[PDB]
């Protein structure tokens, strides 16, 4: 399939990644840069993020979803359902609203695209209605992360996809902070794209710290595999 060949041919080896985020949560401003690499053959991403403005005013884990679904491993039987790659190199727009239960919300807009050989994820994040002493602005979320299925459906009328999922962030007292994600993706280009049958992506995420890093930061290792169409 000459289509499966193209956007796909972009992802067959290891691909450098750049991430840039401009954040304002309750008038708390911040910027984050990230660098790393994706190997979609194995559904694998390794990135390190740095708050370049000092202290991150929210928990790092609250940002993991926002900080690259084109790096999912789609099984051979499922290649015709990989929207993310199909949109490349021109890229796509990924927009979210993420509702933190009993707290504020983030609204994000991202452009995911190639800049030459580098895959680039440019983000703007606005958070509003947060509690200064909640689990988010009060930094009460543990530095870890649970595995999660993400359910993808076609959005045929917007020539793109809808993604819907919940993330439970562990709180220090042992309870959980629910973060309800609503997502929409649309191609940046005017060309054809693969619009998938309902399926899901399985996410495993591991959060760590660089022992030689003084700045406020996050090392993220994600494995992501498409499933749910046998």
């Amino acid at each position: 399939d000459p289509m499966v060949s193209k956007g796909e041919e972009l992802f067959t080896g290891v691909v450098p990644i750049l991430v840039e985020l401009d954040g304002d949560v309750n008038g708390h401003k911040f910027s984050v840069s990230g660098e790393g690499e994706g190997d979609a053959t194995y559904g694998k991403l390794t990135l390190k993020f740095i708050c370049t403005t000092g202290k991150l005013p929210v928990p790092w884990p609250t940002l993991v979803t926002t900080f690259l679904m084109c790096f999912a491993r789609y099984p051979d039987h499922m290649k015709q359902h990989d929207f993310f790659k199909s949109a490349m190199p021109e890229g796509y727009v990924q927009e979210r609203t993420i509702f933190f239960k009993d707290d504020g919300n983030y609204k994000t807009r991202a452009e995911v695209k190639f800049e030459g050989d580098t895959l680039v994820n440019r983000i703007e994040l606005k958070g509003i209605d947060f509690k200064e002493d909640g689990n988010i602005l009060g930094h009460k979320l543990e530095y870890n992360y649970n595995s999660h299925n993400v359910y993808i459906m076609a959005d045929k009328q917007k020539n793109g996809i809808k993604v819907n999922f919940k993330i439970r962030h562990n709180i220090e007292d042992g309870s959980v902070q629910l973060a309800d994600h609503y997502q929409q993706n649309t191609p940046i280009g005017d060309g054809p794209v693969l619009l998938p049958d309902n399926h899901y992506l399985s996410y495993q995420s591991a959060l760590s710290k660089d022992p030689n890093e003084k700045r406020d930061h996050m090392v993220l290792l994600e494995f992501v595999t498409a499933a749910g169409i046998t």
